[PDB]
């Protein structure tokens, strides 16, 4: 979904969300505002110390987007999916029934 390969740097991803926020600029807060929020919060996860480290240490090779029963959600849910195998697989897509 992000158009990036497993060998992508967090910097690119950070850059992507910035563009995403500009691109998915809702200007309709009550309707498309939740979509923005997901990028903002997902971005915030990316900008999270632990998440950056974990990706940097040994996550990159898994960042291929499995899709097949991997916990598919929204484009921003990617991190929620990757960190969802620890008792969070029962959760829902971000922006589903909010």
């Amino acid at each position: 979904v992000l158009g990036v390969k497993p060998n992508a740097t967090q910097e690119e991803l950070k850059k992507a969300y910035r563009k995403l926020a500009l691109k998915y600029h809702p200007d309709k807060n009550p309707n498309e505002g939740e979509k923005f929020k997901q990028i903002s919060q997902a971005y915030e996860v990316l900008s999270d110390a632990k998440k950056r480290e974990l990706y940097d240490k040994g996550g990159e090779q898994a960042i291929k987007e499995g899709g097949a029963g991997g916990g598919f959600g929204s484009p921003m849910d990617i991190f929620d999916m990757f960190f969802g195998g620890g008792g969070r697989m029962q959760r829902e897509r971000r922006g589903k029934n909010v």
